[PDB]
């Protein structure tokens, strides 16, 4: 009789420990992180391993984990993160742990510099946060150098000899004051509406090559594809809104962008490996999928 598998689980501030039977599939997994953490909005997010060779992916739900290749370590290492953004955070995070688990990961993001965001508004999305964290600002508790030890601006904008660390936290003190009275739930939320109108936000980027080989950058959004200029990822130079396309599909390295326009040529890009490609066609899949339950539905 088979020894049960142990795997472990981490939502953006949660450790979740189980030990799987070998043949349990990846929604069985799925369900019971889902059921523990107590969150309905499942179809934001997956659970995401390394394989063998050293790439991030998203588990197949039909299937085995053990069947999935990923890497063998004692417990079995998988991270619970969102995987389609919604197209308003108002209107599609009810929950408060759906909107909590977004709002830690998009924070990641933005401090990683992944989602490039500007200085002013950068400090602007600091005060939020150090509101949910440390609450109203009370001048007593909250004495100056209280916030020298958080990680707040990307480091990008500390490289802003303009000011210095202790001014840009000055900065963000005077707005931590202005949101006095506001709750912590509440500001994770104002924290998102900020964060979700930035170009970059929600876009899942591919290095891609046209006809004339030239390289171009590939976004997949909620709303639809987009292709970029090697220099400028934050405005698109063409566009494919999902009710623009007819259809799309690949050979192993060349990729087709059918539109439902009529008299518009067909768009074609190939991209590096076929790593690349099996992905590309998943996320859009998947964003479609969620682009029509908000419509047709």
């Amino acid at each position: 009789m088979p020894k049960p598998i142990n795997v472990r689980v981490t939502t953006m501030d949660a450790e979740l420990e189980f030990a799987i039977q070998p043949n349990t599939t990846g929604k069985q997994l799925f369900d019971q992180v889902v059921k523990t953490v107590g969150l309905r909005e499942v179809w934001f997010f997956g659970l995401q391993y390394v394989d063998s060779k050293g790439y991030s992916t998203w588990l197949k739900l039909n299937k085995k984990v053990t069947q999935q290749d990923v890497k063998k370590e004692n417990p079995l290492q998988f991270k619970f993160r969102a995987k389609f953004f919604p197209e308003d955070v108002s209107e599609e995070l009810i929950q408060e742990i759906t909107q909590r688990l977004f709002f830690l990961q998009v924070k990641e993001a933005i401090l990683n510099d992944e989602i490039y965001c500007p200085p002013e508004t950068a400090v602007l999305l600091a005060s939020y946060a150090v509101q949910a964290k440390y609450g109203d600002y009370n001048k007593e508790i909250h004495k100056p150098g209280y916030l020298a030890n958080d990680r707040l601006l990307p480091q990008r904008v500390l490289e802003q000899h303009k000011l210095t660390k202790e001014q840009w936290e000055e900065r963000i003190q005077n707005w931590h004051e202005e949101h006095r009275g506001m709750l912590r739930e509440d500001s994770m939320m104002e924290y998102l509406k900020i964060a979700q109108d930035l170009e970059m936000y929600g876009v899942n980027y591919f290095e891609i090559k046209n006809k004339k080989g030239t390289e171009l950058w590939l976004g997949v959004d909620a709303l639809g594809l987009n292709i970029y200029e090697h220099d400028d990822k934050l405005t698109p130079k063409i566009g494919f809104p999902w009710s623009e396309i007819r259809n799309i599909s690949f050979n192993d390295k060349k990729f087709v962008i059918k539109p439902i326009d009529k008299k518009a040529p067909d768009f074609v890009f190939y991209a590096p490996r076929l790593r690349i490609n099996k992905r590309i066609l998943a996320l859009c899949m998947g964003n479609h999928e969620l682009y029509m339950r908000r419509r047709k539905p």
